């Protein structure tokens, strides 16, 4: 839809203390912040897939919108996700022990704009069209 296509990264804010916040340790928070990945959304009928691609990890999703999944993160959290779509905005929350985190994906101009929430800390991730 807005959101089909193969989108770079082209910049992050707050990536580190975000990752941090989740409790990633600091190997793969080293790992995770000099990744450039490449995110692949694609849709067929009710099943959206978002692949996210980078030299050192590979991961998927597939779903359909409002209905909850096991996802295990690129962190290794065994994760409860659920995603649907309000005001054009792809909002996933991931669920586990007790804790939880929101990913919001929007559309902005030329921009695929992703915010990350997690208590306190706010990330914010750019993609653009490759
Ligand atoms: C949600 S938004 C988002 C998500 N993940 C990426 S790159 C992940 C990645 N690529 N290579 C990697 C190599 C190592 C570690 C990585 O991640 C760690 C991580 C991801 C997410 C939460 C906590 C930890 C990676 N870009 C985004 O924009």
């Amino acid at each position: 839809d807005a959101f089909v296509g193969t989108w770079k990264l082209v910049s992050s804010e707050n990536f580190d203390d975000y990752m941090k916040e989740l409790g990633v340790g600091f190997a793969t928070r080293k790992m995770g912040g000099m990744a450039k990945p490449n995110c692949i959304i694609s849709v067929n009928g009710d099943v959206i897939t978002i692949k996210t691609e980078s030299t050192l990890k590979n991961t998927e999703i597939s779903f359909i919108l409002g209905q909850e999944f096991d996802e295990v993160t690129a962190d290794d959290r065994k994760v409860k996700s659920t995603i649907t779509l309000d005001g054009g905005v792809l909002v996933q929350v991931q669920k586990w022990d007790g804790k939880s985190t929101t990913i919001k994906r929007k559309r902005e101009d030329d921009k695929l704009v992703v915010e990350c929430v997690m208590k306190g800390v706010t990330c914010t991730r750019v993609y653009e069209r490759a």
